[PDB]
């Protein structure tokens, strides 16, 4: 009894006018993600273009809600391969893993994600950068057994650690050098605490 006029790619507003102008009244506006059509253009009608409709009949449309979009999972504290799969199943597959140091997250675990958790994010051009954990950094402890503890504080601090010390008398180590040192220099560890015995005089 009549073509469904064509409204694919038009606003709802222009669509009613083409419908009304044809005796049809639109009615029933649903929405979708489209690859192909920009947000707000129409994608599909449901008698369907040029398919038969009766006059006074209504025709439903489905409008584009822009492109395919999703709520970012949280993956902080998951192990790397699990984290990657949470997002594979979700459509997030453009993922760059960047290894870094960390005082919370297990070696191998995700410390931190690019795009913030539970935001909605578009499977189009999501450059997902994930920060994997390496451990805490090992720094080196230069030995100071003999030598101005006064300087040595300054080394050690500037650089990782905090430094703790107490005083003994020695007539075998100049008032102020170092009688002993705690983490036996020349290993490497965290931002830990180096303890000193300093000749008191
Ligand atoms: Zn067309
Ligand atoms: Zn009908
Ligand atoms: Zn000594
Ligand atoms: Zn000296
Ligand atoms: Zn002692
Ligand atoms: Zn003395
Ligand atoms: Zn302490």
């Amino acid at each position: 009894y009549e073509e469904t006029p064509d409204v694919i790619g038009k606003s709802v507003k222009e669509a009613e006018q083409i419908f009304n102008k044809n005796n049809l009244k639109l009615g029933k506006i649903s929405r979708s993600y489209s690859d192909k059509y920009p947000e707000n253009e129409i994608i599909k009608t449901t008698p369907n273009t040029g398919e038969r409709v009766e006059r006074g009949d209504s025709v439903d449309v489905v409008i584009s809600k822009g492109p395919e979009k999703v709520k970012m999972p949280n993956v902080i504290g998951l192990p790397k391969e699990e984290a990657l799969q949470k997002l594979k199943s979700l459509g997030l597959k453009d993922v760059t893993i960047e290894k870094v140091y960390n005082n919370q997250a297990p070696k191998g675990y995700i410390a931190n994600q690019s795009v913030t958790a539970n935001t909605e994010i578009a499977i189009h051009d999501s450059n997902i950068k994930l920060y994997e954990s390496l451990g805490i950094k090992q720094v080196y402890v230069e030995d100071f057994e003999h030598k101005s503890f006064s300087k040595a504080k300054k080394a050690l601090e500037e650089k990782g650690f905090k430094v703790e010390s107490k005083e003994e008398y020695s007539d075998d180590i100049d008032e102020g050098d170092v009688i002993s040192q705690s983490p036996k220099g020349k290993s490497v560890d965290e931002g830990s605490t180096i303890s000193f015995v300093v000749s008191k005089g």
